[PDB]
């Protein structure tokens, strides 16, 4: 068999797990081990999106779940927990293990319960492991998946910094973005048409203050996985290139490629050089993912310019979206005060603040000075003022056609926006109200919800 | 020219054609041949599920078409016969042929016609065959595909078995698992949202008693293709790994992976060592194709255990649901029994035993016990007793808040099953009444329409 | 870094870009150089199919845009202009850029403005350039994508022909070949349900006689792109192989494959060597894409029939459909008629006979005469004469059953062709009313609109 290194020997070894985005360290270890794996399953409520709650099933109680790194020749122990307070029963099929189901059938645990299998890791490699209890598709749609590294017995060459990144497909009965907690739907789930592509499990998980680091000149290793359950990864980086692409433990490895194809339930190890400053973006290249659903992450690289290799800025708001800014904590806490019935005029103003980004901003400018006779002002507007339910129809419904803004004619279409819920169209526009000598006042949710329906 | 080895030698070979899973031997031959190939459409009805028919188009009379295999440098002779019970017209283009439409202006064949083409195969690989006459996707979403073999000269290294296994994506009027006669549904092709995602024509084709056989310590090379028409697997192996996949005649091997993804019309030879027992599930792992449409195999290895490899037990119902059972003839039966007005209290019994494995077990147990606390029984329940119609609401549309079920509280949430059709919660409901001393009586297809419609 | 052969010598190179599906020379050069290249995007109306227009938003007024050469090691000063008629700002991601959004910040550019930045292409490779503009779908969507190749510093082995094919789904509000302005359809774009799937940016761009061309013996390369912005290409040649297929920038390169999978913004270099004449067709292998959607460009080899390899005929309508004739110009005119109010019997006539291609002739023949009893005539035919409207029925909703035509019973399946717009079903009809001896008159898509609503 591969992986014949001979019997445990030392001690046995208590396997230390990491949460996302971090990964455990090298084993640096010339013999094989007894590695007893804890791994305990818990049913909790977090944010899919601000203001959007989503009850998620975890290993160790993260999206991907805890990663676990062992030696190929290894013996593992592997135990899993499941809640006291979880209201399905859960199990494991590790990709990677030599057995029926990945360990599936040993490892049925019912709410408030324990069980244990033992495996050899006969085959070195990146795998995904994942909830394997029926129905399969929703425990893996609700977030049961993480990553197993099997070390070649000679260890992978060192590298600055090591990450964990998994995408995953996710299906919420509301729209994106739609506010409250969201059931998952089986619907949308069988059809393949998920209404979030995350990478660890949330809009902004890896974007802004939570961007991965580095700096120029030093290597970044990233283990991608792709959970799934459904979708295959267009699995690429903005601005960059990967030294090398290797999928689960295949001999073949690419070398110096920018787009690459992960399968659902597919794990690659990427190796990254920083060369110059500036966001790198993780994306799943099948565009509206990333762009419209969620599908994008940053490693964030600090250093020198070099303007013989690039003269260029650092990524904005025209790209980024409202991703660019470090979070978009406003709109969590808007989510909560309507909730709560407590919600101010600036709560919606810092709201609309963050939505703006992009979405208005690419045309309307961060000022909202627009162009002169291109894009008009939202700036001390009085075609804004002079009708403020116009405005909710020419955010909703788009505008086109001969239009005087401030004095200046105008001819040019404003898509429609339909995709924004109708919280995020009253913050935007009690953002803008409330700017640049704008007139004030506030428009609600109720108030757009009634443009909308007619 | 490549498979330049001469003029054929030797006496004409007529080709030696093979039903799925089963493969033609080795050419074992050292001299190109004249081969003739003969392949006969035929249009029929076969059962795509339990109680469920389509109008298959087939070559040879089953999905996938007969296997053909040939050896590089070979003249082949192409006889391509039209069954007079045809009612279209057909062809073919096989990959591999060296010429425009592989083949397809020259075989165009109407009902009661053959055609016949001759092609050197200049191109060693796997490759998919399939119908080329419009509307071409409807053809190929019929059934009309299989393999084609151009071995090396040298032949393929020899291993203990050889099987044959197709993906394909099929297009019902009718949703998963609606009994009757299923036309095909041309929007739901267009927009590539298959009713079914099958291995070989139908659901269960290669799981419980039609699996796939091996020994440990035995060679599997597996043939696989991707028919589609439209999807492209996510192809894996749940519990092993593939030594070796070689996509049609490329140059390139990968070794040591899990998950590979195989093109629409793309076709892959994988090499798979037994190394201890139990069912090794093939999965497109996009995993609502695999655990909610039918896409799921199974090689069953037996042999000794090897407990310092995997300590674990064979797959159960818990991972493979209601087809870890050698086969699910009684809903065939019971759906014959209603077709025929005949259904008995036992024809519905036995359909709604076979159905409960995984769907309701997984937590109500095969038993009926539940687990006291945690997930109530179905043996001997006062609850189920007391309201059969509020047991047809619960499987549809689920039940979740504080219930007492024989003397205990529960406080759980048991999902919503819209997707079972009438009849399957009528037989499953059925069955459970007449299991487990509890009272005996009916739930038919009409009452769960009434309570699915209000 | 890669790519490290010194400073810019020699005199600075304006870059000359050319139209898909050319390509510029091999660049020729031993010395790295400052590159000066020119981009302007333009919004335009095209057709996106016969009398179906689209605004198009274009790099060089082309889909795909134009294609730039450069050498590993150049400096690039990229200017990007934004023509005065633009509505929209843009930019541009060059995939193979080493910096931030591969130089998106850098090239914000609003309607009658330029920008520039600088980049050394460190890279070698084929790459996706694509605006970068928020709603970045939408950009891509609407055809602002294309092709940089960065040769290695020795060039490119010789071949006969380079060409440039750049794969792209595509959302419109209308159904396929729904006639008119077509708006941009954010709703199937966000669902990843194109309307359109296109090579070149037009169905019919590289078909008849847009075809690609080479002869017998020579070598073609072709650059592949595919701007996405959702699909990933099941890439395939109909009757042929490719002898080599390496993407972007990898050292991987695979040999003697006819089928692989292009990510969603990737690109590959695929290399075909012409061994016997005849069509042979790039496409989407996912089917319905291909021959539902556009995705079917040509690639037409002239010089001698070899039968020892290839006995076989040219491809024809049976496979390619109404694409196997040089154009559909009829269609465009038709069209053109029925906005103006001038549309002329001879106009339908002449666009039905174009569409009747495959559609109708793989059963009925090209001259109507069917198959006696087998597939029922459409020239001199009784049955049609009898009842118009019938015909109108038979073609949207499909005949089952008994017939009788000139005399000869029928018992056969014609299936319906509900996805035929209301033009195209009255002006088949026209065609089929004038030809074969047949009673003349005419069908209006008014009276096709009437018998589709009831
Ligand atoms: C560029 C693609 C735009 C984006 C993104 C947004 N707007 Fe816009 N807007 C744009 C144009 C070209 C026009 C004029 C259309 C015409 O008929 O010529 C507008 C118009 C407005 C208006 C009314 C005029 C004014 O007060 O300046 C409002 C109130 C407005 N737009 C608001 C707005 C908001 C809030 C946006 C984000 C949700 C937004 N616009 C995006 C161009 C573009
Ligand atoms: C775990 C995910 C479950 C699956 C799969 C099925 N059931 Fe279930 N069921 C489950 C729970 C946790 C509960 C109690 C919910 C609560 O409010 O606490 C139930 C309840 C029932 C009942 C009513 C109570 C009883 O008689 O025990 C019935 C009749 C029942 N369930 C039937 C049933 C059938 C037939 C299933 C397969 C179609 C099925 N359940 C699946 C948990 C789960
Ligand atoms: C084979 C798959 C067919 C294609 C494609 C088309 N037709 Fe057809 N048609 C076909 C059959 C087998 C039949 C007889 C059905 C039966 O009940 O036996 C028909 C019938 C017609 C008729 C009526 C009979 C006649 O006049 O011959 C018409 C007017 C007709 N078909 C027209 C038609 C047109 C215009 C098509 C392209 C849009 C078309 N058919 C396609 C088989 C097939
Ligand atoms: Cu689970
Ligand atoms: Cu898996
Ligand atoms: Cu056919
Ligand atoms: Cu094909
Ligand atoms: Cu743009
Ligand atoms: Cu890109």
């Amino acid at each position: 068999l591969p992986g014949d290194f001979g019997p445990p020997r030392g001690e046995p070894i208590h396997a230390v797990l990491t949460s996302p985005p971090l990964v455990p360290p090298p084993v640096n270890r010339t013999y094989p081990a007894k590695v007893i794996v804890e791994l305990e399953v818990v049913e909790k409520e977090m944010q899919i999106s601000e203001g959007v709650s989503y009850t998620f099933w975890t290993f160790g109680g993260t999206v991907p779940g805890s990663f676990i790194r062992v030696r190929q020749g290894d013996t593992v122990e592997f135990h899993l927990k499941n809640h006291p307070s979880s209201k399905m029963p859960h199990n494991i099929d590790l990709h990677g293990v030599t057995g029926p189901g990945g360990g599936a059938a040993s490892s049925f645990t019912a709410p408030g319960h324990e069980s244990q299998f033992t495996f050899k890791a006969l085959n070195e490699g990146i795998y995904v492991y994942h909830c394997a209890t029926a129905p399969v598709g929703m425990h893996i749609a609700n977030g049961l998946y993480g990553l197993i590294l099997v070390e070649p017995p000679e260890g992978l060459p060192k590298v600055d910094h090591e990450y964990y990144v998994m995408q995953g497909d996710f299906y919420t009965a509301g729209k994106y973005r739609e506010k409250g907690l969201q059931p998952f739907d089986m619907e949308k789930a069988i059809d393949e048409r998920p209404s979030y592509v995350l990478f660890n499990g949330a809009e902004g998980a890896l974007t802004g203050d939570k961007a991965l680091h580095a700096k120029v000149g030093e290597t970044v290793r990233i283990f991608v996985g792709n959970g799934g359950p459904n979708l295959v990864s267009s699995f690429h980086v903005i601005g960059a290139i990967f030294d090398q692409v290797r999928y689960e433990g295949g001999t073949n490895v690419q070398k110096n490629v920018q787009t690459t194809l992960i399968p659902a339930g597919g794990a690659a190890v990427v190796k990254f050089t920083a060369r110059v400053p500036g966001s790198y973006v993780l994306v799943d290249h099948s565009i509206f993912r990333a762009f419209n659903k969620g599908a994008m992450a940053i490693l964030k690289i600090d250093g020198a310019e070099n303007k013989l290799v690039y003269s260029g800025k650092e990524l904005d708001s025209v790209y980024l979206g409202d991703r660019a800014a470090p979070n978009m904590s406003a709109v969590t806490k808007a989510t909560q005060a309507s909730v709560s019935g407590t919600l101010t005029v600036q709560d919606q103003v810092q709201a609309g603040r963050a939505l703006f980004a992009g979405t208005c901003s690419v045309c309307h400018q961060g000022n909202g000075a627009g162009l002169p006779g291109v894009f008009p002002p939202l700036a001390k507007s009085d075609f804004l003022a002079a009708d403020p339910k116009r405005a909710m129809n020419i955010v909703l419904h788009g505008l086109n056609g001969k239009i005087k803004v401030n004095g200046q004619e105008y001819d040019s279409v404003m898509p429609p926006m339909t995709q924004l819920n109708d919280d995020e169209v009253a913050n935007i526009l009690t953002y803008v109200l409330n700017s640049w000598d704008n007139p004030g006042g506030r428009v609600s949710a109720e108030d757009v919800k009634k443009v909308r329906a007619q």
